[PDB]
């Protein structure tokens, strides 16, 4: 099984975005 996971960035420099990343467990 695949871990995966959002996170809160500047995508605009300073907005809110919801990134989403996946990782090995």
């Amino acid at each position: 099984i695949k871990s995966c996971e959002t996170f809160i960035v500047a995508c605009d420099g300073g907005k809110a975005c919801r990134e989403v990343k996946c990782k090995t467990i």
